[PDB]
């Protein structure tokens, strides 16, 4: 209820994947996935650490995750509903097509 | 109390981390360290044979 967390940081590394976890909304493309939490062979990992007003470090957990290439699954910002088929155009300045 | 490990050899072999453990000891710089004996996420390894 009082957030006694407010002194707990707890956060994610940076594992041995060759991607981030923060830029898998942006516009990345693979075949297939099928993220886990448990050890399953032939799969990288994110590391979760805990630490208290940044003093002393010390691990917790971690996340699991199989992929494949591929030109089928796309990651996407943010669920806009309505739309039947996803596309953005913005004109006349400067923007990151 | 009698060296029956004359004939048994025990050492360690280089695994996967960027360094070496004999070199460890010269002036290498780190920012925190916290070696271990049981298995932790995220971390390299030196084996026994
Ligand atoms: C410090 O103490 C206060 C009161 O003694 C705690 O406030 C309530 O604590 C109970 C039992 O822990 C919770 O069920 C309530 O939800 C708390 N109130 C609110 C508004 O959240 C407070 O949590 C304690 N701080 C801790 C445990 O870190
Ligand atoms: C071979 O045998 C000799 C004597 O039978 C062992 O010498 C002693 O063995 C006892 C029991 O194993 C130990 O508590 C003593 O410490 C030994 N003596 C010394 C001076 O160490 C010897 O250890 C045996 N070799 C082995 C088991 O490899
Ligand atoms: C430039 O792009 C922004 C998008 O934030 C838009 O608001 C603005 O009208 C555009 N044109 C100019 C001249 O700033």
């Amino acid at each position: 209820g009082s957030p006694g967390d407010s002194s707990w940081h707890i956060y994610l590394k940076s594992g041995t994947c060759p991607f981030s976890f923060s830029k898998l909304n942006n516009f990345q493309k693979f075949k297939t996935i099928c993220f886990s939490t448990v050890e399953v062979p032939g799969s990288c990992n994110f590391p979760l650490e805990a630490t208290w007003h940044y003093t002393s470090y010390t691990i917790v957990g971690a996340l699991y995750v199989t992929w494949s290439e591929g030109n089928s699954i796309t990651g996407v910002p943010y669920p806009v509903s309505g739309i039947r088929e996803f596309s953005n155009l913005v004109l006349n300045n400067c923007t990151k097509y």
